[PDB]
DNA sequence: GGCGGCCGCTCTAGAACAGGATGTATATATCTGACACGTGCCTGGAGACTAGGGAGTAATCCCCTTGGCGGTTAAAACGCGGGGGACAG
């Protein structure tokens, strides 16, 4: 069977940041699953989010307000940033 | 001639300082065991298409929160007496 996983795009995104340093089979575990419960965290805040006001949509909206909701301090207001200039090179 | 005051002497102890002790910080030697590259796939997302439906926007409406007052008696605040408790020892 196969399996979804975060290895690959975390180890670019590491060779990215810093591509002197390496990583192991465990930090690559506990980074999967950070990633994985931020993941269901926003994506449950956005559902939420969105059957408060009978929304039958999840936007890029519904993302950045469960952004501001679950970061706290400037780490939301750049993650929104950041989402911005993502969606307007997207576009 | 006796006694209080003064200064030197020795006793005692706080503390800066140097030496021993033992568990870690490093310098290689070498194992070693997953790390990441390569390969071979192949299974899920993207281009493109069909269709439609829920929100963007406009309009209404009526509703409900903000400003803005006097009044009046509940209470915040200042201060005096004092009293029991936080903390040094």
């Amino acid at each position: 069977t196969r399996k979804e996983s975060y290895a690959i795009y975390v180890y670019k995104v590491l060779k990215q940041v810093h591509p002197d340093t390496g990583i192991s089979s465990k930090a690559m575990s506990i980074m999967n699953s950070f990633v994985n419960d931020v993941f269901e965290r926003i994506a449950g805040e956005a559902s939420r989010l969105a059957h408060y006001n009978k929304r039958s949509t999840i936007t890029s909206r519904e993302i950045q307000t469960a952004v501001r909701l679950l970061l706290p301090g400037e780490l939301a207001k750049h993650a929104v940033s950041e989402g911005t200039k993502a969606v307007t090179k997207y576009t």
